[PDB]
């Protein structure tokens, strides 16, 4: 009876209802973006809720790779640190960082001594095509979403190197399933930091090439598709926010790129976690 | 190996921040889909949502939880997706109800093409003056739908239409702040309007109608997260929508999306909650 | 083979129906303890009852969900086995209050006994006036204390003392009748009072002291199984109780306890709900 | 309203009571799951109804029979057990008794939820079963083997069952002696035939020709399930005199006390999976 | 009978052979989940069988067929399991393999269960699949792809697939190069084909059109399988040389030990599920 | 590469093989749970072994004990399942063999692990404990107590058991009567005492004066341990004579294929847990 009738609704309806099955699906209602056990969010930014998205992704990647209590784990292109105190609050592990960005690792050198855990997260400037680490120091490691900033077959070498026999190395990985065009490939390197994904057997040749047996593959493809689409979301609604921080020139080839890679990413590319092991005993 | 680790390195001391304030507290992937959910057909964000609307109402069906051999009432059915997939996995007969023509051929479409017009029944009707009789469903379901309605006499009506002891699923919005004058009309002009209640009014309503209360969980995350699926689907598909729709429909989104976004994640909430009609001893 | 085929159907042809009377619509035991708990040390009643309580304490330390580090606060804390269960089981440290002398030094000596001295703290304190500061908790709940209170005043209270962003747990009751005057003065009689509210007053307390709701589900049935395990205990043991607490006190509860649970069965609700204190920005 | 002060007076000499009578903590116990529903009432019949299907569901799910095959419901009462096992798993359950009454209201069953191809419920003796040998897949004697002889019942139960198949059996057993006074209450309160020891009851289960795959202990719901029986007569005790006769409230009265201590101290309940071999 | 200075001495001199045998521990293998029924016998043929059905459940449950949908099994032996997915998901299957004893006992038990109008089994090699363009929404390929062309049987089930539809495939994979005594071995014991690489292996998927969603090692249950094969062999000779002849047997007998270090030492056998593009 | 009609004619002729061997499917058995960690090698020895940690890790799951707790192992070997219930329970064990080597390999296992202050393994008979009484909150006999009397033994475990603990014991029992070569096959063997009764074993349960809890059939996973155990000595006949001598392999070779046909249709193995009743 409020500022609406049933008519006009009805109306509303026969007239746009459509609209909704085209940008949400075949029904007319939310979807389960966050499953029930989830806990509600502190606020409900776009960016509060795809933090919480992360976490919920970083336990899954303990989860499946599963570091023993005691065990000395390698994050390969650490980030900022957040998956290694994770994991180490979780898990009762000693974890050691690489990232090739100063600015990174500082903040996560600060991460660790703000929650009290600087003799149990190590976190060093080092590259991962070439790591200061003796062989056979590490239980496992893996490589979150950062080899596609290395050569995949120096830094693959590297981290069976630096692997114990018999432990594990867990790859979240791109790859391509059609043929790129050369503006494609160009995008790779001006929207992020480049190297094309590989193909699929490529990507296998290497990692056989460096000695891991594969255990596992499992398609994370659409949370790929729908993290790029949250990041297209943030930069189109704070264009104004992003310029004043970044520059012009960067945010003004995101808001041209990003629509273009999106498109590629759906119809191209697929993304994987796989477990490769390094075989024990040879 | 297009870049060196230099480059990179440059990269993320300059640029890397802009992941954590789009993305978040790290800089990898959401798991926006659980692990057991099977990969899409398509990656498109239509898909990807639509995948996530039968997941939402995978658990509606769970929660309210229809034995086989019930009548269900859908307070609002739309096309009728979320009454087929209630009526496939349950063996219930479910009956809908709209005030939108096209909706309502489009459910009987629905039920004509999966054979299920005799579980299926799709009509035109008001919910504040539903035609059905007394005690008639064993329970009902008012799927994001009251905020169209007035919710007093909706569920006064969905009480007398429920058998004594059944239950009426809803998924009420309800506001926490005050709410300006414009917040309000967004809702009219933007959707279909009623500004939503305050949660001790809402409760009062719903025992004025004569229901206990059972549950209520929040999900504002998934009202807030579809939001913006929505938002992205008409920033980016503006030319598409004023084909089929009109420049006036679209550009009112494209003008009111953004205000709408932010009214609705500082000043609402959005819940699930179960109501029981008592049952006589 | 002390009785023969006619003699049992005889039996159960003049008397089955007793069993049908009370214990429901079959002839076989309750599955009141879940498959997966342990066999109880004894079979008394109250140890019974205890392990029923513990895993009543372990459901709601997984709702509320305390992670480790954090400071949670016990409104209403009883002989503080709850707090040493959370404070156990997630590496917290508690700070439980309650306005009964007794009750604090006897969960001050099991914190002594536990060794927990240093992250288990019970003071005697009000609710509606707590002596800590500002934003001095993550986390608190109130587990069945509220109906000892001012309702507006404890839960202000509790929202003040929590950090932003905090969840506070509530198990409390809610009338859906109205309540004779006789009923209400039995709460003060047996118990120590106060009436329950109404659930749309209740929620409006809850938004008056600043409070989100995230959740609520019904557990009266809980509460009602207990009432009834209470009044059996009582009618059981009456000689034992009149030499301990004195006859007027067990005559007022064997004299009351009938009345009290009709009106609770027929006129209230209990349930849990979470309470989050809004967070930054 | 109350002060504060009152309520703090009323705990330093009244609390313990909560602890005598509740338990270690002060709050209620979590008697129904989390994920069970919210009854129709809150009466104690009720709420112990929905704790007895929820026992059935246990039992079925325990056994676990398959469709489309013949369970036997040895002692079945009126037949509820026997429904929620043949709407949940497409079986066929035939339900016997020694009570013209019980049959009566389990065919009341068998005709409304339309099955009666499906269900049966027959007035017959377990110690002189009717059936033909190899007739049946699985079965089960849920808390009704203590009015029979257990030898004879099992061994009735043996011959009807297939090779391969699976006899569900709730049976109580001793663990004390039990004095004259408590042999004859399992008489006069209910119908008799004092339980076996459990070596004694294994010889009976192995002398029919069974093999044992499972026991678990469910004695704490048998304990409960008798204080709810014991509340129930004792809050009405105008009712069932006005129904069932003075004599018989009387004497449950009397026993119940005395029976309860003895069900605690000297007797265990259990289910068990026994198995007919199959070569 | 005997004594502890005695059963003490025992262990002294052979508790090795425990270890040697049985693992780091003195006691059994938790070899069947507890949750899984006790078996009708207990003989090995039986136990492995029950071991073979829990792996046909956990196919089923990987490819998720959906009730209404056509399963392809191409290879599908003997059809168990195409009988327990039809039994399962309400879905009809339509097996293929080269051998026309097996097809007649796949059909035979299709007959014997009722559900040849929902199984169909056909004599046709599944590099050259007769089948229509698109008329199977998923498919599953069995440890079949060993007897095959994997492009040819791979590119002509992504081309019976309808677009979007998943093919289940059990591969198994060399890790090292395999000199030429054991690519001969695979010929000699079973129908052959050496196992392609891993790069290699999915360089003719891509080709096929396929996309890769999941690959899951399940090598001990493959290892497991043919020490369970292998001790059936050893323990039976004169069983199977009266049935298969001595020239089979002896085959088996002389190769099975080398052939078993091969597997162990040298392939990863791995559950793939493949995804035709949809469009 | 080889063929189709190859191929055909080969499961023509020797396809049963695997029905007889492998059950009524042609493929793998699922001997490894999905969520089970892909082992360190293939060698039966270590896949045998993940099985055993399985099994150690469920009778933990089973006895649940909690942290702070001391169990009493009885019959310990060389400590492996005492540290594995160290390491997850945060719990103290106490270990007794009447082997030297086992207990010096188990003092071994607690010195290399660290864990000498929670560890205790000492030589001493359970039929004489040296304990004091009620030692102990919990215990267990993990196939161990067919090398005592287990009268002696249990009367002895519940000494030393607290009121209100539990002992988790795994013993076999017989379901036929044994002839006299088959009994003497358990003393040549291994180390002897033939299997009591189901009704003599709980017999003497009940007169130790426990009360029981639980039991659960576990006899498919014995057979198959003693499937891997054949199968590893029949194997390696030429290691383990030249470790252990001719005349102990020999008399493997001879009496483990009987020993298996006994176990299997005479023989059932079972977890049961008994309670020490509180006071
Ligand atoms: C959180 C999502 C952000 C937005 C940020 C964090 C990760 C970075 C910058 C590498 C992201 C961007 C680009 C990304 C990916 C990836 C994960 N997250 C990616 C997969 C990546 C693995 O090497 N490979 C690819 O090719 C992709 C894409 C073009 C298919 N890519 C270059
Ligand atoms: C699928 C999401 C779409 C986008 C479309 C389908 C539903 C419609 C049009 C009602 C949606 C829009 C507005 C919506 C809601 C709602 C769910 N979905 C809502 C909650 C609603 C329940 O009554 N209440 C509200 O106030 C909200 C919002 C402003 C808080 N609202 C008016
Ligand atoms: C363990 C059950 C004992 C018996 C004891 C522990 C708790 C006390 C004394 C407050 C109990 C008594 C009265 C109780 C409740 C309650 C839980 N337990 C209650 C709910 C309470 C929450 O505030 N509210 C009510 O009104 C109830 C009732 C009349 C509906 N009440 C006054
Ligand atoms: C629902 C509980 C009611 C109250 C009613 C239903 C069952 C009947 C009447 C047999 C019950 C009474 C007596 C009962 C049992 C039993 C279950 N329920 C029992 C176990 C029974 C199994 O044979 N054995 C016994 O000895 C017990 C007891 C004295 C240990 N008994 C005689
Ligand atoms: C049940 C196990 C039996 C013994 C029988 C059933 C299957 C047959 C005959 C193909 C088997 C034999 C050989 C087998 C396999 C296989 C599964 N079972 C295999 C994996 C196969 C998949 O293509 N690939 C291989 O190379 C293997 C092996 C040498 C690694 N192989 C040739
Ligand atoms: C693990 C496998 C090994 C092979 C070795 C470890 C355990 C030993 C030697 C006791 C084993 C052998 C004989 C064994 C058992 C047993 C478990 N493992 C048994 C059950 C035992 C329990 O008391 N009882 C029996 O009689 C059996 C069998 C003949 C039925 N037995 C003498
Ligand atoms: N060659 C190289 N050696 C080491 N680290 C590198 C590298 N190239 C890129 N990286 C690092 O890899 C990271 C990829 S962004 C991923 C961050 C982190 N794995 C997370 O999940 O949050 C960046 O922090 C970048 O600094
Ligand atoms: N007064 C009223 N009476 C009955 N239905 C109404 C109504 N006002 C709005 N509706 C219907 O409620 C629906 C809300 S959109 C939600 C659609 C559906 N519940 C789904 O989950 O997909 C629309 O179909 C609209 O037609
Ligand atoms: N000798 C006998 N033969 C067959 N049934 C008997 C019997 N003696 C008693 N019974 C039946 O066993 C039942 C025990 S009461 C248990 C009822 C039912 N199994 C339930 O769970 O609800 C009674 O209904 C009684 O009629
Ligand atoms: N005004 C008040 N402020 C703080 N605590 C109070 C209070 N009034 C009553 N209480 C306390 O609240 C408790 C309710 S009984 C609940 C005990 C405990 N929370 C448990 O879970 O077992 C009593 O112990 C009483 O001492
Ligand atoms: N080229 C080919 N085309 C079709 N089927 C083939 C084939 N080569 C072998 N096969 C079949 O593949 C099967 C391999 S054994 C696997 C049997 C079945 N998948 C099961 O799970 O039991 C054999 O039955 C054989 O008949
Ligand atoms: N009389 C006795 N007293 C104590 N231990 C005995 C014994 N007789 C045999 N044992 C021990 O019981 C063990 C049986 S082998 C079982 C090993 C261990 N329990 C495990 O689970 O792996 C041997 O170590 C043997 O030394």
């Amino acid at each position: 009876q409020q500022q609406v009738t049933a008519d006009e609704v009805g109306d509303w309806y026969d007239k746009f209802g459509e609209v909704y099955h085209l940008t949400l699906g075949e029904s007319v209602h939310c979807g389960l973006w966050f499953p029930p056990d989830a806990p509600v969010p502190q606020d409900m930014e776009l960016v509060t809720m795809s933090s919480q998205a992360q976490d919920r992704y970083t336990d899954y990647l303990i989860e499946t790779l599963d570091p023993k209590a005691g065990q000395h784990l390698l994050d390969i292109g650490c980030g900022t640190g957040r998956t290694a105190l994770k994991a180490a609050r979780q898990r009762g592990i000693a974890v050691t960082g690489v990232a090739v960005s100063k600015e990174q690792i500082a903040a996560a050198n600060r991460l660790a001594a703000g929650h009290g855990l600087t003799e149990r997260l190590t976190f060093e400037v080092a590259d991962a095509m070439r790591l200061p680490y003796e062989d056979e120091s590490f239980d496992c490691a893996w490589a979150i979403e950062s080899l596609c900033h290395m050569d995949r077959a120096k830094a693959l070498g590297e981290a069976w190197r630096v692997l114990k026999p018999g432990g594990d190395l867990l790859v979240l990985e791109s790859v391509v399933t059609e043929e790129l065009t050369e503006p494609e490939t160009a995008l790779f390197e001006t929207l992020y930091a480049a190297n094309v994904p590989p193909r699929l057997g490529e990507f296998f040749d290497i990692v056989s090439g460096a000695g891991f047996h594969t255990l596992s593959l499992k398609d994370l493809s659409a949370n790929l598709a729908m993290t790029m689409n949250v990041f297209a979301l943030g930069v189109y609604s704070r264009r104004a926010e992003f310029t004043e921080r970044f520059g012009a020139e960067f945010v003004d080839g995101l808001l041209a790129g990003l629509g273009s890679a999106q498109e590629t990413l759906i119809r191209k590319t697929r993304f994987f976690m796989a477990t490769l092991r390094k075989p024990a005993v040879l």
